[PDB]
């Protein structure tokens, strides 16, 4: 309806912000954008499903996000992408792991912070009555 679909806009316009504020970040620039094959040849045989933050933004702006739990769902597959494709004790793998890591914490405690759990409980019981 009306009120449902302007429940959503303000999920979106509300996963935006959060997304930007994510990206210019200078410690998750490595997340900010799609990987290139050219520059990882070996990434697309081990990452099967990628993600980064300007695809997020993309799923947002194309109504993908009914509740915060699936946006949360591609932050946790950008970390667990990250935490997969740099799974060696050496310090490179080490600070991209140390690094997604973060912005895992960084994005569910604004969201803890900042989005009302009523708020989320509305959007859940939109979403499970389509
Ligand atoms: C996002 C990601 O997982 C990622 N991991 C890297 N790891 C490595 O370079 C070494 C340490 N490990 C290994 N080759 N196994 S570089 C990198 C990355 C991807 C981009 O699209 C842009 C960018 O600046 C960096
Ligand atoms: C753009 C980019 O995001 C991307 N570009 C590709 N091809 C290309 O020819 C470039 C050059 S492959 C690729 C990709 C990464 C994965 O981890 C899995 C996957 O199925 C695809």
């Amino acid at each position: 309806s009306m009120q449902e679909e302007d429940t959503f806009r303000e999920l979106r316009i509300f996963l935006r912000n959060v997304t930007h504020r994510l990206a210019i970040d200078k410690r998750f620039r490595v997340f900010t954008k799609p990987v290139d094959p050219d520059e990882v040849p070996d990434y697309v045989t081990v990452i099967k499903q990628p993600m980064d933050l300007s695809s997020v933004i993309s799923k947002i702006d194309l109504h993908k996000y009914l509740t915060v739990k699936d946006y949360l769902r591609d932050i946790d597959l950008i970390c667990s992408n990250a935490l997969e494709y740099n799974p060696d004790r050496d310090p490179g793998d080490r600070l991209i792991r140390h690094r997604a890591c973060a912005l895992r914490d960084t994005a569910y405690a604004i969201i803890k912070e900042e989005l009302d759990e009523d708020f989320e409980q509305l959007c859940e019981e939109i979403q499970e009555s389509r």
